[PDB]
């Protein structure tokens, strides 16, 4: 797709640091795009639409090439439209956001330029920032995470999207989404069928993969860390059910593992660690400080901060493993006992290493889940098992809880806070700010 001006796109300003060894940090000066999905999509010489509700328009989008052709991504009004807010290092982002017409949520990529995305090589180094999840329910996932994409967002490798970073384009995940409208400079009309269940989004023909590391998917209930391989570690199209992922109807077929080795506080035991109220270890009604390591050995180091206080990941026994470290041993013993043969078919953390070894862009959202009604984060899941089966409660929300149109509807002013992202080797993000 190309890119229109009918609507001005100024990227709000995010800061963030950037820390050395040595023991000091220096402030960088970055922006935060929404996603291409979230945007207007139109005709180049006028405001027709390409896309409207759930369906695209037969004549402006035949076909995929076509569609690419006469279609062009505009501008984002951040606070109006998206209820996207920054000021200094902080980021807010509402759930629902009513303006000529209703929004919900919504998914940012942190940029270097106006034009490019922030690259980050997570090995040997460490992430850490601070968020507010107290006015996130049941049912909400305020997102953290890292996707291997492209720092153009796909322009260099295919020519007709011209519209790249600067709109948000080039998005992929360990689900392969085939709901993105343009992947590959080509848009995804063809096999488009609409959900059933949403009146703004489908599934397309074709699906865009890439390695995740998802360092913090979670509400005031829950919190899980998850890193997810792929077999071809960057951004790569992938065809129909062929995809695997939520989308498809077979999760497993495809070059990404849509599971993932997640650790989660809650479904390992300790459900005294996270949740709302001076009951829990992280009072998640207060603001907490989040940093997770990645050493070279490919395994992942977690610790939190709240109030002046440090704690490290809790210890967790499963099967023949102990300890609190997310290492081979870990995820080869969840697999054991909780089930799954998805992480260590594409490679475990060895494979996924090629993935923090290269480049990631960070990526920061808010969203209902319309598939599984985040369930699997916060609830019990299958709904069908109880907590005998082994690794089925994740958190303690009714398996009745998460429904879209209810949570969209009770809870509209929901919203998540990322703020004092610091990032450099590992054990210097806690020196002062620059
Ligand atoms: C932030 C987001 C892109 N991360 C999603 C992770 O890939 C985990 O995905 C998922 C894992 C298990 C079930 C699911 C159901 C619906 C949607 C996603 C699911
Ligand atoms: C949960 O983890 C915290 C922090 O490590 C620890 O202090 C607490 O004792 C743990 N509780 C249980 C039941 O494991
Ligand atoms: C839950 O339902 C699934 C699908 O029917 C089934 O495979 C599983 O055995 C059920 N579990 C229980 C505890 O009934
Ligand atoms: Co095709
Ligand atoms: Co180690």
């Amino acid at each position: 797709q190309s890119a229109c001006t009918l609507q001005s796109e100024t990227h709000p300003p995010l800061t963030w640091q950037k820390c050395s060894s040595g023991g000091t940090c220096t402030q960088q000066t970055g922006s935060v795009v929404i996603d291409a999905n979230w945007r207007w999509t139109h005709a180049t010489n006028s405001s027709t639409n390409c896309y409207d509700g759930n369906t695209w328009s037969s004549t402006l989008c035949p076909d995929n090439e076509t569609c690419a052709k006469n279609c062009c991504l505009d501008g984002a009004a951040y606070a109006s439209t998206y209820g996207v807010t920054t000021s200094g290092n902080s980021l807010s982002i509402g759930f629902v956001t009513q303006s000529a017409q209703k929004n919900v949520g919504a998914r940012l990529y942190l940029m270097a330029s106006d034009t490019t995305y922030q690259e980050f090589t997570l090995l040997g180094n460490e992430f850490s920032f601070d968020v507010d999840v107290s006015q996130l329910p049941c049912g909400l996932n305020g997102a953290l995470y890292f996707v291997s994409m492209d720092a153009d967002g796909g322009v260099s490798k295919y020519p007709t999207n011209t519209a790249g970073a600067k709109y948000g384009t080039g998005y992929c995940d360990s689900q392969c989404p085939r709901d993105l409208k343009f992947i590959n400079g080509q848009a995804n009309v063809e096999g488009w069928e609409p959900s059933s269940n949403n009146a703004n989004t489908g599934i397309g023909g074709h699906g865009s993969c890439c390695s995740e590391m998802d360092i913090w998917e979670a509400n005031s209930i829950s919190e899980a860390l998850t890193p997810h391989p792929c077999t071809t570690v960057g951004q790569e199209i992938c065809e129909g059910d062929g995809c695997g992922g939520t989308y498809s109807d077979n999760r497993y077929g495809g070059t990404c593992d849509p599971d993932g080795c997640d650790w989660n506080p809650y479904r390992l035991g300790n459900t005294s660690f996270y949740g709302p109220g001076s009951s829990f270890t992280l009072d998640t009604t207060k603001k907490l400080t989040v940093v997770t390591q990645f050493e070279t050995s490919g395994a992942i180091n977690r610790y939190y901060v709240q109030n002046g206080v440090t704690f490290q990941q809790p210890n967790a026994e499963l099967g023949s493993y102990s300890g609190n470290e997310l290492n081979d041993d870990y995820c080869t013993a969840e697999e054991a006992e909780f089930g799954g043969s998805s992480f260590s078919d594409k490679g475990g953390l060895t494979q996924f290493k090629k993935a923090t070894s290269g480049g990631m862009v960070l990526v920061m959202s808010l969203w209902d889940d319309y598939y599984a009604n985040m369930l699997w984060l916060d609830s019990t899941y299958p709904t069908n098992e109880t907590s005998s089966t082994p690794g089925a409660v994740r958190g303690s929300c009714s398996t009745s809880s998460g429904v879209p149109a209810q949570v969209e509807s009770q809870s509209p002013n929901a919203k998540v806070t990322f703020s004092n992202i610091k990032f450099g080797p590992i054990g210097s993000t806690g020196n002062p700010s620059g």
